[PDB]
């Protein structure tokens, strides 16, 4: 699986093989390694760097705040590092200076729902990520599986189509399953099933992006805290590459990456 | 036997108990959301050749409790009515709380009101004494109960008591008995039952039967069964049909379900060993 | 039979209704208001002597007044008295010198609206009661009776849901429809039907609080003034016991606990 | 009138024999298995209401006709619940050191050990512990039941309880925190119907051995042979069984069903005691 984007300056940048997103969260409120300063982050910052990351996912997420945090480290990133940057949020005014302090790409958990996110990013030019979220609280377990699945799919195409609408470029979307539990209101099997379901997703012509890393569905399975989360999360990204995903986030960069390319090599035989 | 009177006064005879098929047309709703018009027909079409005798559609986008969600409503469930009064001889349920919502779906051709809130929306038991409907009144989904709260034979009391009151009502704004329907509301979630409540009021579902009027039930694909099966909605089929045979057994007149033909089915030697006493 | 958790973990558990005695401190007060330390004293004597379960004490810059009228009383209450106290008030720092002074739990009418009240409640372990409080912009009459109570029900059930992921016991949440009229956002019709509906509320599983003692919607409906509403009050205290109440607030101890002996043996004989 | 010693060294008095309501968290039981922290607690309450004086939890599943950290993580929760909570006495149903450890550490008063402290280390464990503890008689070995007379079994029995009473005290137990039980049950209980029912009948021999004795007869295996039905129908006997062990000089019952339990032993205390 190869793939590129157009950055903001028209240039592309080809991803011979899948990419590992290294996440960097700068809120204190994070289940899992928050850091609390500029100097913690960048520490996590150059780790990822050493293992090889190919972006970096930077979030923070009351704008004032959230500003506060993410641009000293973006800063920091892109004046230190080569690795793309992306920023993760919904709001239009972090998408703004985010990427005037050098984020590459933008990250939303909301797939610019957030009025005047859609403008913003078309404007912005950068490459976006669109996750599915939901509409709003939905009950997990309610429908069956398939029925499901199938709702994704289509509230992801629609996200698709207000992008190109709103004129941003085919080259410039990623799309991401939302893997989760709590407000991104699925059960642990839902997530298993989109997972395995991940080709249909692939299908859609898109660089699909997932993140599992150290989540609560690896909690539940394992009966493990997040501390203890590697080698089910490791699992979860193996099957996610060899079902074709794009982009791998996660909190632990070489584990992923050297996990991965056993996936695509099995899968590209 | 039962029948129903219609608003134009002609009255359907059930020899046996009615299977009404459920076509749910808004996107958060249970089992197999419809999420276009072509979908919902595809069902309907099954559901028609699988032998049902009613069809229930329902859009509702909110609750009324907590204007455009009216609108949401009538946009997802009128095309609907319209196409399948066009097509099929099928009796249509409007399943839905919302005054106007019942006025223009009967209007677009539904025959019946399916109210799982017991017309207890402002305007709702005028709207249906107008509208000359049968209705079904279902034990209205208390959010707030804690499952438990009341021991079974309480609580079983307390739904008699509930549904006695919801059929006076009924009577009392004008609305004919040979319109009334009532259902015991099963279901956990909103619903305000555990599992072992659901499993009293089934058992107990002759006392309801007593009360004189046509008794309505939906298990189909239900958590109840989920939990006692430990499968997901998909993987409750044969679970449901169980729930429907003894809802049957016990007396019910018309089942709520995903699935006709094994309902009608499975219902058939339910009445049939029913009948032998 | 009902009980709750104590702050040192102690289980207290009732054979029957709790009568909880009213002490308000504050000048502008309802019915009574005490406006001395021994005036206070003695009605909590005459409270204790009557069989009271509980003493609630309320006196509500602002906040520095509001604890040199309570201290004091409920200091004086904890050294001389063994019933259980109660304080009422929706201000944290309030909450937290009561409790330090010996209350045992905390009634906000609030039900722990006020910024930190939640948190601080988490932190103190003590038992809260949870009363309904309408929005201040509620014209009382302008929905049907059904209608309303539905919207009562769901934000208890959301004050009760805040109490828990704020780590509040299960085992230490009271709630109450808070009966009255005025900045209470009801009228006399409402607050019948919520008394008529109660066992609505102790469906919902936890102990329910009802105070109807010496209020307008009696003073409306017999046409008299506060002295003339005991029969009144206590005839609302009877339908709640029966109805399934778990605690009476009441200014006239001896009077309900009489009253609701009667209510809880008919409703008992099953 | 009995009296245990807590590890804290004070004497708790039982002016008339304790029931111990029985909490089981496993899911593999025969009757009440509870699944999850809230069941386990809604029973608890509701064992409390109806006045039991012990609460017997065990993670162990129990049946008798056919993994120390899962044991745990399905004991602490609960233990540490009910210790916030009730007054209670909390006893941990286990032959695990590890797991009597831990329990006691959590809250636990006593030790109800099926094996009479016979894993090693158990013995040790509880000497240190100073917990009050309950020796139950096991089959050394798979015995065939009905392969000996009931007075030779009856003799091997109280034999081997006294070994095990011996055991105890040569370990630095104290004797008053000593209960035993004469090991009610079939399967690898290793007695018959008859057997169990020589035992009951011949119980004022174990009472004669001066230390309290534990019975627990709740909707076992013997009620339903001998009533033919289910364990949901199993109560009237088990009472029956309960009262006759009063009757004749039992300190603590142990049941699924506390308030019938209390009710028809006060009965059984009442005609024993009018003399
Ligand atoms: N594109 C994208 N894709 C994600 O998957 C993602 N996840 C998070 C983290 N959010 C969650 C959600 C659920 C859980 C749990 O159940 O444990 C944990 C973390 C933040 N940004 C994200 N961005
Ligand atoms: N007359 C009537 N009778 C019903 O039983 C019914 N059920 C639904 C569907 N509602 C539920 C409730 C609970 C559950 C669960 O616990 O799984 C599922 C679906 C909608 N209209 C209904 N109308
Ligand atoms: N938990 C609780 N429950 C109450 O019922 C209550 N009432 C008051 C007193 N407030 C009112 C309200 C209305 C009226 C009237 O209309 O007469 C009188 C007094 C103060 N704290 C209270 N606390
Ligand atoms: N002290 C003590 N005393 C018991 O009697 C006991 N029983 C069990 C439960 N074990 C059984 C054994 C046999 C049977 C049957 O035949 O039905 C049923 C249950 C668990 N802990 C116990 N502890
Ligand atoms: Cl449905
Ligand atoms: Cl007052
Ligand atoms: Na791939
Ligand atoms: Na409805
Ligand atoms: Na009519």
């Amino acid at each position: 699986q190869s793939f590129h984007l157009r950055l903001r300056d028209d240039k592309r940048i080809v991803f011979s093989e899948p990419a590992v997103m290294g996440i960097i969260n700068v809120s204190p409120n994070s289940f899992y390694h928050p850091h609390l300063d500029l100097n913690s982050a960048l520490r996590t910052a150059e780790k990822m760097v050493d293992e090889g990351a190919d972006i970096l996912d930077i979030g923070g997420e009351s704008t004032q705040i959230e500003l506060d945090r993410l641009l000293p480290v973006i800063d920091a990133i892109k004046k230190r590092f080569p690795q793309l940057i992306s920023v993760d949020t919904s709001r239009p005014r972090v998408m703004r200076e985010a990427v005037n302090t050098g984020a590459d790409m933008i990250n939303d958990q909301r797939a610019l729902q957030l009025d005047d996110a859609l403008t913003t990013v078309s404007a912005l030019k950068t490459p976006v990520c669109l996750m599915h979220f939901p509409s709003e609280t939905r009950k997990p377990g309610s429908t069956t599986h398939f029925y499901f699945l199938q709702s994704v799919k289509k509230e992801l195409q629609e996200s698709i189509q207000r992008c190109k609408k709103a004129g941003i470029s085919e080259d410039r979307i990623i799309i991401d399953p939302g893997f989760g539990q709590g407000n991104y209101g699925k059960n642990v099997s839902e997530n298993f099933y989109l997972l395995n379901k991940l080709p249909e997703f692939v299908a859609m012509g898109l660089p699909v992006l997932s993140g599992w890393s150290r989540k609560s569905m690896i909690g539940d399975v394992l009966n493990q805290p997040p501390e203890n989360r590697l080698f089910g999360s490791i699992a979860a990204d193996v099957l996610a590459v060899y079902h074709g995903a794009s982009i791998i986030r996660t909190h632990d960069v070489k584990a992923t990456r050297e996990a991965i390319k056993i996936a695509t090599y099995t899968r590209s035989v």
